[PDB]
């Protein structure tokens, strides 16, 4: 009786499915969450008298219907259009080249390319019918609107790294953008992919190539499954025998099978209608104090900064430099960014060993972790590379049968050490990896592993006659904060003709090691490494309250009343008797 | 006249059947429970206007409709793509290598690999509908939230054991994941099994295989039995020459039949609709303070903790390593994980025999377990390999016609031996196992059983002429504290050319034993070990009642009230005069 | 019961959905917003009696059709006529060559002209129906209005950059026209791309080439894909093989598919009306007092003249000047204005070396802001280039357990030299940018980054032997107000031979840098750089308020009353005795 409903009895009309305001990830083009409230309340429809829409959405009536006859040669997979989400991909940032590149899409192209030798073409029927937008007076929804006040409270205590928790616990249910257009239609695509020796020969005959592409589409979709095709004349003989894939897949409208009328494909795509492009704003973008007109001004200037730090490690992680020609050797296929590590020599390495120490600082008793945190080494210049202090809490019960617990805390700093005649390498394996060199999280015949940052295993073996059949050099650790010094004979990144990978991310900050096996590199693509990167705080930082938030520079004050009602200006005849009772 | 009929008499539309929200075993792609609170009262719709859907669940209309022509080759059964649940088998965890690799679409796969010399193609229609998704703001289930508070109550009353066998059966009935989002939509998959000497002759001509196999799959679907195929022209003589297996299986809309237009398979997918992707988060995720306010803070985070030991335990055990690769010889079947153990030398090794002594701690009277908990040598240097506890309950009845019936326990530690002109060894059997020499529960001929660990027997006999035919090596056993010192002439694995073997999983740690047979290789798959790991606890434990739940480090108390009402927060008045009363 | 739905209801007639008011991007040919309010009070019609129009809109009833015989050729991708915005990117302004040249339309043709060396001809069939325009008495939006008396607000306490913020905010959401006349129809029109040198040697038969064109334009329409084209007899067998590409598209009535006739498409344009053509003006002619009377006379024309800089600002960013013929050499393919700096000769130039300095002059305590702000020469004449000023903001927080934060803001500005036996170049890369060297955002092998504006790298390299195969050459640095004196040996542009490129716009100005490289050029055409460009103040500023608004040279003077009620006219008795208590 109220919202839709109301609407939809008095109308008799469906709604429009495609409606802005929601989350989107950019990494994998996937959209989650709902930003911004959608009411029906004035029950709008669209000016055709079709569709009923909220009342803060406006339509463009657009009506195109496009029609290709000639597919696209598009080589290289390094610059990717999507064909769905292909305006928000290309937006300008730092991270333009990494956009798109862990989605369903395009993990399926990249494969087909490196492990056939291919090149893709593509042809399509578009068939835009609206463009749906977002009014800039609008109103976040209920549930997004209660978890920034939940960063804004724990900010508000000195409770940092239980801020940065919800912050990246937003990222994961919000995504990274917000999408304020959309368009709906419906299209028909068809991709091939052919042999790149096929395209070399034929550099004056391209035109030829494309042309029959564009010609065998529409044989495909015009005529059912047995050959009364009108293309097999000269070269749709070795345009047959070249290809080494073929998919069509429909995206709006009725769905697609062989031999179907293109005037029946139209006549479907009434109430079936999806967005096949769309664009938008990064999420910190509507943190701002007119969205949130009850925090204070520059408390929401600091949960803004939060969520644009969430937001930036995310795309910080899930990034792979390396190398990326294809023909030229030491080919990266797991690397996404090209790094200028092709074409360069190598250097063999000696490392004498890892070695890692404990201190203990706290939990001196009921709790003895300086056992398992310490590493010797099994047999140069030994560094530093990381200082990292590790927390564990525990339980007393003192009985008195009444009784009562009380929770500790025990902290032990650990250091792990690696040396600039010399230990073997085997490979790494965690608690999130396996260990290529075997398939399996399993060091090789003679090798043991020693554990080196608390978490993961390194395969080591001292012999020269037994494991020198999985032996693979090494070049060097790094982390974000220290380089090696092996380039450069500093930067972080390895020297030439090693390649990098990730490994025990802890707290903010990823080491990275560089290898040069071959085995390493190749096998399935990496998925998408999703937030929270850190476990969640044991809650051991003391809660502060604040009651009064001022700034300096425009003489401005908010005091929070009591109750925890909410934060009023503060007129400066209060703030004058409440600085006292403070100060 | 309340729920869905309320809804569905108005609306007189159907439910929407693809709904997230339960639970999801990962080592068998199985669903179970119902871990989420679904509630139809605002009466919503999907915005076709079509089905109806619950409140806090929002769909995505993608309408889309994949259609391939060629087939893909997956030669190895390690890299297991699902088809209906890849995306939450390819989560990042420990045991990433483990999931899914108890289901029926996999042994039946990796059985038609291994015994036929064969690989798989796979060619799909796969035509995906909506994507439905859960909100983040989400209630947990009546039956859920009961069994969570079950849970609590053992851990404030000092007992452990019950609230660790109460977790195992939390698991057992909910589950290791909660699908948060599934897509609903119609697949329609053919596999073949080709022998593996037909892809390495056409190596250049993969492309042609594959483009017959394609081929051959839309002539079984748009004609009828009778042949009047296109496909047999060249190579559809021996592409039907070397299969050995095929089969069609359809997952969504109406029955496949040979001979169905794909127009009219694709017309009665409306209705018939169900999930063919799902992704979720583990289950001790949606145990936080958010999810249940009603207990302390510290509590909910100690009822996660040992939610997350019984699912880890769980793929602990249920994790097969051994050798993989099929050409070379020592291949393990059974073996689910890799290990480096092929390609490995053996060398034998004397076993003088078992031993077994017992203890009688405390039950002295009217039970006399140390009879059969002991075992003598038949005929080095002995390991003690495990410490255990037996405990036995009992009744007395004392008459006085009135009575009276009291219970006590009867606690009898024992220690099973093995030594480091030898005795034979001719298999094992417990009692959820046979021995694999004889195909059941009994040692062959000349041999005799002698008990180990109080479940199992020991098939062994001193001759050296007549129980040598079915005399096989042994390895040495190991447990899941103490590896074997065979092994590096520690590491709990085996030498090389063996292979290990579960028995007598004993609370919680498993012992295992390395065999040179070949026989206990083979045979069928073994099915997943079910939670709970142990035998229920006999209540010994006494309760101790806590009323007052305190951490030392933000100064919050909780006071449990009286008639047990519920837990709130300490005032700093009252738990001052809680205390003294305490202590 | 109001607005549409009561007219709707009592007329049971459409709505007409081609209605001006709304804004105009005229970069991206796109709409956004609607500046003008609509109301449908008086149940208005079109004189068919066949829509429903607002009150304050006439429509004038063309009822035209053309159809054309023969297509045009359009040879250069300068002069570019749009088909659906004709009239208003050919406006007399001092962006001419710039309107227009960011779409899709556009992008699409310059691509495919440059990589094809080709020619374009496009044949239509037209249609116009109505012409809708508006009436000259009409009034501001709601939310348009409410967004110019929050400029207004901001410009009248002394707060410029927050009320120069909020004006690119207007142009982000409102474009930088209005559309005052629509023309509602339907089109239909095909384009083809013809190679270059088909055309070069039939000069005199240009007549039958086009004839031709139009001859294909109808067999395609008329004709069912099969061919029974009438066509094919002497020069439809090259023009055929010359041409590289073509589509058909539809912009309104129902879509388009081969083979439907004439008759059949020119009956469904009834209902499905787009806009074919519109004209319009720009956005600050509609801030006048006029419009808003509730404002002071000269307050106004402040705001008028702040919206007319944030458009003007759009404008000169997204302006590539650079090399535009084709066959000659330094083609530049980013370029969208010409510059004469075609047939250039180049020289060489020795740069030495970049170095940074800072000052920090507030900000001493708690925040060190001058040690990243720093760089060093690694190994002439200096320039200074900028003089800009980075200021940020931190926190105190004073405790008590109450507490208080404060928030100061810490000043450091920064100085960025360059030298006018070398260090040579390999190439930038920014925060919105990437390094076309290496098609990432990363320096060479070899190369080491430095910073230089406190957001970008300086990809150096001091060697001769290794890093000779990435050096580009450098041709010098420029501003918004220093030009380089490295052209006339001042200007604000590159010597010849070279490229500009944009980097680090920073606060309304940016830098450029000359290269010559050839990679720098090609690739992707860059998106248009949407506003706001600049980060969003630290309201650092104190609020100045203003009760009384006077002009000099007419004697008028605005008084604000209390309770911020509104602007009255101020009577010469009151300011008489409101300037005493002011002055
Ligand atoms: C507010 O939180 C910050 C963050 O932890 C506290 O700063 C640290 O406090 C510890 C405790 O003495 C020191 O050992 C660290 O050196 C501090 N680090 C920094 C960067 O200041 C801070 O003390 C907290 N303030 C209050 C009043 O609790
Ligand atoms: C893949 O493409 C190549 C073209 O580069 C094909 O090679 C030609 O095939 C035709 C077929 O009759 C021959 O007449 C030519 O002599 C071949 N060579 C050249 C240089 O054109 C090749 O056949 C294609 N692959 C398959 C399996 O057909
Ligand atoms: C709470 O339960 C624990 C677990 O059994 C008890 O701890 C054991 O108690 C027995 C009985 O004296 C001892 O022999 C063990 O050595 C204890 N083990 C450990 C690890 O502490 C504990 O005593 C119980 N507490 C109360 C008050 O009943
Ligand atoms: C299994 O595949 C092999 C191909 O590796 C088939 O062997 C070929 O069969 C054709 C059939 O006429 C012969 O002309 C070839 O000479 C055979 N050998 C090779 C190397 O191609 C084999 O026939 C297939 N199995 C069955 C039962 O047909
Ligand atoms: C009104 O705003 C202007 C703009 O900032 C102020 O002008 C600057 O004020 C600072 C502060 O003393 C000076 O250092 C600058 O030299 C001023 N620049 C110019 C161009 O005047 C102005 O002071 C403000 N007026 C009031 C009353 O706050
Ligand atoms: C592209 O156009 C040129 C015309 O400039 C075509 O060249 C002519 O093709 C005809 C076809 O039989 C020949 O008779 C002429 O001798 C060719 N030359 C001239 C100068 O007219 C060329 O064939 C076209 N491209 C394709 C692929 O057909």
């Amino acid at each position: 009786e109220v919202g839709v409903q109301k609407c939809k009895n008095a109308l008799k009309l469906p709604v429009l499915e495609v409606l802005p305001g929601g989350g989107w990830d950019n990494l994998r083009n996937v959209d989650m969450g709902r930003v911004m409230e959608l009411t029906y309340s004035n029950c709008r429809t669209t000016e055709d008298g079709q569709y009923i829409i909220p009342d803060e959405i406006f339509t463009i009536p657009q009506k195109q219907s496009n029609l290709e006859m000639n597919s696209e040669i598009l080589e290289s997979w390094a610059n990717y259009q999507s064909s769905t989400s292909y305006s928000i991909n290309t937006e300008l940032s730092l991270f333009s080249k990494v956009n798109g590149k862990f989605s369903t899409e395009f993990q399926r192209m990249k494969t087909l390319q490196v492990k056939d030798q291919a090149i893709t073409t593509r042809v399509q029927v578009r068939n835009l019918v609206y463009t749906v937008k977002i009014n800039p007076t609008l109103e976040l929804s209920s549930g997004f609107r209660k978890e920034l006040l939940d960063i804004s409270d724990r900010l508000e205590n000195n409770q940092t790294r239980m801020a940065t928790y919800l912050a990246e616990l937003l990222v994961l249910n919000y995504g990274t953008h917000v999408t304020t257009s959309v368009d709906a239609g419906a299209a028909l695509i068809q991709e091939d992919h052919l042999r790149a020796s096929f395209l070399q020969d034929s550099q004056s005959s391209r035109s030829a190539v494309t042309a029959s592409a564009g010609l065998a589409f529409q044989n495909t979709v015009n005529f059912k499954f047995e050959e009364n095709y009108t293309s097999q004349n000269v070269l749709t003989k070795s345009y047959l025998s070249n290809r080494t894939n073929s998919r069509v897949q429909s995206i709006g409208g009725v769905p697609f099978y062989p031999g179907i009328t293109l005037q029946a494909w139209q006549q479907g795509i009434t109430n079936h209608l999806v967005a096949i492009d769309r664009s938008g704003l990064p999420l910190h973008f509507f943190i701002n104090p007119n969205m949130l007109p009850d925090l204070p001004g520059p408390l929401v200037k600091k949960v803004s900064k939060t969520v644009e730090t969430a937001v930036k490690r995310y795309y910080t992680f899930n990034t792979y430099p390396g190398c990326t020609d294809l023909n030229s050797p030491n080919f990266n296929f797991q690397a996404n960014t090209d790094d200028g590590s092709c074409e360069g020599k190598m250097t063999n390495f000696s490392f004498g060993g890892v070695y890692q120490e404990c201190t203990q600082l706290s939990g001196n008793r009921d709790v003895l972790l300086c056992q398992k945190l310490e590493q010797k080494n099994p047999l140069y210049s030994p560094v530093h590379l990381l200082s990292q202090i590790h927390e564990e809490g525990y339980n007393h019960l003192e009985c008195h049968t009444v009784c009562e617990d009380v929770f500790q805390v025990a902290k032990a700093e650990f250091r792990a050490f690696w040396c600039v005649s010399g230990l073997l390498f085997g490979g790494l394996f965690s608690s999130k990896s396996i260990n290529p060199m075997t398939n399996a999280q399993s060091c090789p015949a003679g090798y043991f592993p020693l554990r080196l940052f608390e978490n993961l295993k390194v395969c080591v073996s001292q012999d020269y006659e037994l494991g020198s059949r999985f032996a693979v050099p090494f070049g060097g650790f790094f982390s974000c904060t220290v380089g090696n010094p092996l380039v450069d004979p500093s930067l972080k990144k390895c020297p030439g003709g090693f390649s990098q990978h990730p490994a025990l991310i802890s707290d903010g900050c990823q080491v990275s090691y560089c290898v040069k096996s071959g085995l390493f590199t190749g096998g399935s693509l990496p998925p998408a490494r999703l937030p929270p990167f850190t476990r969640p705080p044991l809650m051991s930082q003391a809660a502060t309250n604040t009651v009064i938030v001022t700034n300096s520079e425009n003489a401005r004050s908010w005091i929070k009343d009591s109750q925890t009602h909410q934060w009023r200006l503060g007129e400066p005849i209060e703030l004058r008797r409440a600085m006292n009772v403070i100060h």
